[PDB]
């Protein structure tokens, strides 16, 4: 498998659709190494090729930029890396240890995709302008590209973490503990930079089981990313809007478990933002050191059929809500095709 | 002016765009009767004709239904009614009193447009089905049709109320008083049907002027419609979800005045609704005795560049937020063309 054939390989694997997995399917893969290897040596080329194919439909004024060429070159090489295993023997534990090595190599190769693509967006704004039709095309492409990337990293994480909790999945994730972890980290940073920090109040509403702590099947590192990014915004809003004031109102988090939704609301009194400016917070172009950012945090929520929404009261504060599927049977990869 | 010419009249006035007015423009018209008459005998035919023209682009399977034919016949007759004044003398106070009479006649003629169009939607669902592409075409058309109608009624209301507060506009509308009025009315109904009602707690956040009651330039009957519809849902949710319970949690309303937004949040603990079901609450087709309904309430908010949004926490409750423009210079008719 070589560069010279790559367009042919991409074209072949792009005829397949990616196979969205559910949380249960993920738990079963990690309860099997030969089975994971056999699945991934077909599925990873399919996912790599479907996104490489969509990248090739970008206008030439985008395709010809260094950042997109660099990222494309990484995806080609990763596809090549996996194709070497298509004719290898699953029964042969040197195959399997080699595969795991090649996956860690691919994952690390792609570590800088987000800041690389972000540089491309910055350039686009200066070379062609930040108009509303550009924003919508960029938003469409990058949501799909970044969601594709999250799903590829998920597959790789599951394999390399299990065949050395179920990999990155916690079958009994305690939501309030992840909330407290992300808050504690944000507070460290907030204390450093601003000298003080709001408190945290957590309330749980377990509708069907009023006493019981709220747990779920989820990927706690994904949940942490989302919550940490939200705490950072809520703390910065709270501190900077109360400089002439003495008390810092707390940040209040409610965790509600319903029949279908597990909802996490973070409420601050940071002064809020006019409705007209909420949308731009999720824009790759209009947002153009710690945390993944609001656009990407929302993609983590969407990845397993959830969502992340902001609603503010200008002059008062902002509510941020993470919506997750409560049932792991509804927790299914959302994959671009 | 006669039925036989109507297609020609529609075609002529449809070449003009409606002229969106701001709150100030409305205040100036009502501080002038000849000027209002001269404006409206051109603007009303333009608004009537622009919506009649869009109605004619509906599929024949919609156009040929009795409800749409009935409504079309009302609009034609109303256009005809106004065209008789195109060659009349503003200086002649019998013209003006006649005009006001013809406007009251038009307004009353159109009183039943919403239940008439609603009957058409019910029929469509049974004769062709309630599929997602149908829902989106219906939503698109009816939002525009109903917003057009609100704007025509606004123009008529301003003329007939002033030339017998500035008509239907209160230059110093006290928002919390309208909140209390709509609550008191909903409580009467709620007490009747359910025997009890939640309490109301109101909090005001006047960011720039912490002490001062929150006032605005607005159409308080529009604000009442929106708030009454919201109270009705919040009360029904609160009572019906606490039947096996003893206490009814209050309904809490926050009124925030910011630099750009005046925001009104109504929070209940009615148990909420899964995210997946929020959208259908605004659907004409999926919603298919007191109050205008959620879809139409949102249009009243949108009419002067506001909005109405719902966000829920399944298992806990729901927040409803009315977003209005704080500044009457930003309060401009939103008109379909
Ligand atoms: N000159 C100054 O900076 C002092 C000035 N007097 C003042 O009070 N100001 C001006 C600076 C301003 N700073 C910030 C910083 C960060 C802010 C974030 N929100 S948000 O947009 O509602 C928001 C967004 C996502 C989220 O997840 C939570 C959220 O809440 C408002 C902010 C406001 C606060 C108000
Ligand atoms: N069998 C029964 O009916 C009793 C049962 N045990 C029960 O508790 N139930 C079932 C019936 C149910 N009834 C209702 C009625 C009306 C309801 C309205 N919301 S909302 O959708 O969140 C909502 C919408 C717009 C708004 O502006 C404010 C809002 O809040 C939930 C409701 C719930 C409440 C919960």
């Amino acid at each position: 498998a070589s560069l010279a054939g790559a367009p042919k390989y991409i074209e072949h694997f792009s005829k397949f659709s990616p196979s969205p997995l559910s949380m249960k399917q993920f738990l079963d893969f990690g309860s099997c190494e030969k089975t994971s290897f056999t699945f991934l040596r077909q599925e990873l080329p399919v996912r790599l090729a479907n996104i490489m194919k969509e990248i090739n439909l970008l206008p030439d004024r985008v395709l010809s930029t260094p950042s997109v060429q660099l990222v494309q070159s990484w995806y080609v090489q990763s596809l090549l890396d996996i194709m070497e295993f298509l004719d290898k023997d699953p029964e042969d534990h040197r195959t399997l240890s080699q595969f795991t090595d090649a996956l860690v190599t691919i994952r690390n190769r792609h570590n800088d995709v987000v800041p690389t693509m972000a540089q491309g967006v910055l350039e686009y704004k200066d070379t062609y302008g930040d108009d509303p039709v550009s924003n919508q095309n960029i938003q469409y492409f990058l949501d799909r590209f970044y969601l594709s990337r999250i799903s590829i990293r998920m597959l790789i994480n599951q394999h390399t973490l299990i065949f050395d909790h179920i990999g990155s999945i916690d079958p009994n994730c305690n939501v309030s503990e992840v909330v407290k972890d992300a808050y504690d980290m944000a507070k460290l940073l907030c204390d450093k930079y601003y000298m003080a920090s709001p408190d945290l109040e957590i309330q749980e509403i377990n509708a069907a089981n009023s006493k019981q702590p709220i747990h779920m099947v989820y990927v706690p590192s994904h949940l942490y990313h989302m919550l940490f990014e939200l705490f950072k915004n809520a703390m910065r809003a709270t501190v900077e809007s109360h400089e002439s004031s003495l008390i810092l109102p707390p940040i209040k988090v409610m965790v509600a478990l319903g029949e279908e939704d597990l909802s996490i609301k973070m409420s601050d009194r940071g002064g809020g933002v006019p409705l007209r400016k909420i949308e731009r917070l999720f824009s790759y172009m209009y947002s153009t050191g710690f945390g993944y950012g609001l656009p990407i945090s929302r993609l983590y929520a969407k990845y397993f059929q959830g969502d992340l929404q902001l609603f503010s009261m200008e002059g008062f504060g902002t509510d941020a809500v993470i919506y997750l599927k409560a049932l792991s049977t509804d927790s299914v990869e959302r994959l671009p095709v």
